[PDB]
């Protein structure tokens, strides 16, 4: 009767191949089965304790997560390190874990088109190849506005109450924008394809002091939004996840983790 | 009977050794020569084109910098590179370029200990050996207060128009404090360190989304004021520098950078 | 109820972690020591029937010889049968503490049973790892002929078979007076048995290429293979219990019963 | 007299130095094949007693199957033994030809002679080393028990022991209809065993932990040693005896006597 | 309208590209732009003191030079460094120069093949491939004449006042040559190509002692005529530039520099 | 009743440590045995074919040679390779080989003191540190006398049909010379050490074209005798061996390889 694991992940695999991820990148399962009936399935940014306390409360059977809980090989399993406490509570209570992480940023429809549509971004193409015909991170279009314009835009449409304008001039905020670059989590290293192919601004997370200098030595202006404006994963797949539900009668819950991991607090 | 550059550098070396830079740390001289007689001596954070035309402006022969200008091997000298350009332009109007980076964080009476005077923080060590009974970042004791009202402090201490507190739970606010670590520039990585001398708080800049959360798993909380709390850099070795010259009668103008290499305004 | 930290403190300072061998596992891998305990599992190795007799019996702590996690882990895959070891472990709260190499050097440790074993006498060590200490055993016997040492090893360790490394008739009637040893994989320890004055080097695992490059050195050989190393769960067992009686510990000791030899002959 | 290159030549159409695996040693290391020649022998190893043999029987030409230089060489010392053989080689003008890996692969190679040997049929290979061909082969039986086809395995080879890999007693029962065999050390293709249906794998030179993990994904193994290689020198010596009446050539072969088998049990 | 310094170089290159440069090897800009307009070329085998002196006193604008001054990358820029002061002189004049090294070896009308119709080398091939249908070094047959015979040819085709014959015995002096190998430079590792050609001798430059011997046990007469030999470069592409300039009408001046480099004097 | 080899040897290491050599060199015993009585020891520079033969001839047990024979390790023995025909030579008639290659250099009384006596070069100290209070090369002071004359001095205390002057100038011909520094061998990566103990001309063989033009750029004159004259090793050796079979009463025959080996000749 239940729902394998399994048949939920080749649908998600369907629209978002494992192989679609850049080389090195962590993708697939990583902790448990799928091979297993299941009812429950929630869709996280990244697993942390809260994560794991909200998983077992919920009876939730299948993370699919955007960051990888193993990012390198583990040394050992002692339960006095706070990664290994994760591990062991996610083991314990049999939930599965699967990554999705740079292969959704790569995707047709995907997080970077996501950004695109919330932001008029038109007309885009990837910044950088990853494979034939795709790659991470998107530049396009937008109706022209100043660069102050387009960071009142940012800063509300994904909900700041922080962001960082990367310029040096009081003037820069005047100047028109009308081609954009952006890339979700940290594209910093994207920028000169980003401005090889005409980007007035680059928007992306994580931006090093020394590389915004760079960037605006080669008149590129920045936005850095944080690294927290990829939840979107979170309400667009889990989304997309209830769709299928629906249309293919699935009998299974689809939940959003609503588990906040966001370490940083402004001001 | 114009002063030798290099007579500058050795009252400089005497107070701050080059040997106290961390192991492939740039330090000292990286362009130019200091064997000839100079006028002006300029301190500054970072040579950007700004600095360069600050430099150029007010007849500057040496400039005093904490981030090295080359910080890794150049493979080329062409013009079309926004960075050559700088060291271009150097060369050309012979401003000589001395690096002291992470010694002064290291040195007794540098700029740690500068922070630790400004935050009140008392019977100080260091956090990571570095050598012989010395090392990089402090470590002491604070009057206790919670956590917001030393963010308040720091927000305020360092002129900041925002500043990220590093916590998950409304209630860390209200924490009390009174062991705090801090580092000046990029010290996530003497965070352990900083944890097992006892810190409730980590003052450092550069703090990645994942290792944030990896303090807040082992109890610690932390703030990060960004890059530009190093600018205290320029005002305290200018004021060092103008104090040696009034008392020693130093045939030399030395004079703070206030041309601003700062990349980022926030909201 | 004692914490098994206080269990591995007595182990500890008989066979320091320190006098394993450079970039050898040690110590704790798995779990916790720092909560009550009440069973002590001495094993040789962990597999999947060692597993379900520490679930059995109970066990909240097992003390192994070979790690468990030889290398680092790349995933916690359940299809895995090596993380299925580590799942079980983990979902029943056994912590498993390494003593590897140690047990090797220490003195009375493994190689030092071997030699009293075989009445191997006035012994030092085959390689250095540290401060007049090392890994093997290098000493003096009641001489015999390598066939009749052949047949003793055969008997004092219950040897289904024994490999004998010669190529002729007549290496069997060869008086051996001197005799070197190293339970487990010490092959590459051959040229330091022959340094040292060995008529015999006997241990485990010995290669057909190493076995050639030993006799060419006029070293005769003894392969027992590796299960002869189970001697370490009875005695480090037998130690625990003479510390539990000492100390009037309450823990139960069990020597694991679970068999992980996979060899077995003809 | 023929040149010995005439005898590779027809060597080579049969087993290309091209099939050797990736980095593997082929083809002559010591000496050279453009001078008539009288006599070749065929070996598995080259030890002491084998250049010893070579010396006394007039040998030419040797065609080895474990290369002699396996490794660079770094000096020309006459006390150290491999230097020795090299030194006895080069003053007798014996020149050695390597056919390692290739032999190995090639249709009615040394897998194959096995698989005939014991009944396995419709063959393929395990590990892809080129086009269609590669190392170990895996196919069908007669279903027997475990048991009865180790004591096959022991017999068809003429072995005073065979290891059996398993844990338990009622493992001897078990029905076996699916067998994969790789010459020598070929534990590192278990895992192409397993995943092409193998119930059994037979190959030489199963580290302890290898086994324990082979049984933890439910595959049975044998382990004959590295003997049952020694097929190479009496079908080889039997091949170019068909090539010397076919072509009419004026050369003796010779398979060599000399026994290199370091490892005598019990 | 002053001719772009990259439209010489765009003719420059339909000759001789770029990719036709063995791989690793230095090619292209190196110093400077090629952006400006400008007046002078210089035509150069090396960049030492006396090559900038003379082209600052000439007012040359760009070096066209086959042995590249960044040979590896720069660690520092430091005046009291040789090498430095030159890379000095060149930015503070505004002098660009480019680079064409292996590139000319190897193509079809280039240095080697100069070389050849000069000793009367016919019928010629490369000796190691480097591409499709090209590569560096050429082979082929001469009318011809004994060792010492060729040998006295080479010192005077070359106005050489030393050249190095590579043989041990006597009569090696009258050994019947017909077939010869060449390569301009440091073309040792290319013997056992020209042993393989069928070469009775080899020319190539920095013979090192224990390769002479070992091309002596292949049965490879040789001869070492020293890398000067090379100075053919500035005549010929000086020549072949000012040919282009006078027929399709150029407005600039080109020059081949006529400082010597030659570190080496004989007896 | 014969001499071993190896108290050969040991007579010799006693003068001239094994582990004087620099490290990575080769030294020592490489091919053979010295555990057997010998008649017979060559002092030779190099072996190559002519030296194999020239053994046989003489009835040599062992050969002590300055250049290694094997310098790197062996991958084959065909006998189709020039250089492995050697091995099977020595092999064949159980001819040892023993080297001396960096150590000679090195010692006290070694080879690059004879060259500072052969031209009374005084008050000696070495070039490079290689162990405790020794190293390579050598530097002292002369009665100052003019480069051309000290040109005209190496030239013929060294028998040269072939000196090559490292200069740009014919007035660096004149310049008086009163410190020099000298290397037998492939020495010219030793020349900044000759630079800062203060060397006016430095001597060593094998001098590549680019680092002659670095010395002079450093101001530093040069003289490239070749490395032919380091058969020096050879009557040097061999009469020291011979000073030892008279003094020790030894029943040895000593030779010299007289089997040139050089296999470049001037014009």
């Amino acid at each position: 009767n239940a729902m394998l694991a399994s048949e939920v992940i080749q649908a998600y695999e369907a629209f978002c191949p494992q192989e679609f991820s850049m080389e090195g990148d962590s993708r697939g399962l990583q902790i448990g089965t799928l091979d297993k009936g299941i009812q429950r399935v929630m869709v996280a940014l990244d697993i942390r304790e809260e994560t794991v306390a909200e998983a077992i409360e919920k009876g939730v059977d299948l993370i699919i997560v955007k960051h990888a809980p193993i990012f390198r090989p583990i040394k050992d399993l002692l339960a006095s390190r706070p990664q290994n406490q994760i591990y062991i509570d996610l083991i314990k209570h049999d939930i599965a874990v699967y990554v999705s992480h740079t292969n959704i940023d790569i995707v047709e429809n995907g997080l970077n088109d996501w950004f695109c549509q919330m932001l008029g971004i038109e007309e885009t193409t990837y910044l950088q190849e990853t494979g034939p015909e795709r790659g991470i991170g998107r530049i396009g279009n937008i109706q022209p506005q100043t660069f102050w314009e387009l960071a009142q835009q940012v800063k509300q449409v994904f909900d700041l109450d922080s962001l960082r304008m990367v310029h040096y001039q009081e003037d820069d905020l005047q100047k028109p924008i009308s081609r954009v670059a952006i890339c979700g989590g940290s594209g910093q290293s994207f920028y000169k394809d980003a401005l090889a192919k005409g980007a007035d601004v680059y928007i992306t997370g994580d931006i090093y002091y020394h590389t915004a200098q760079d960037m605006l030595s080669d008149g590129l202006l920045a936005l850095d939004p944080g690294h927290y404006i990829e939840v979107i994963f979170v309400e667009k797949i889990a989304a997309l996840l209830s769709q299928w539900k629906e249309d293919k009668g699935w009998s299974i819950d689809i939940l959003p983790s609503q588990a906040s991991t966001n370490p940083f607090h402004h001001i």
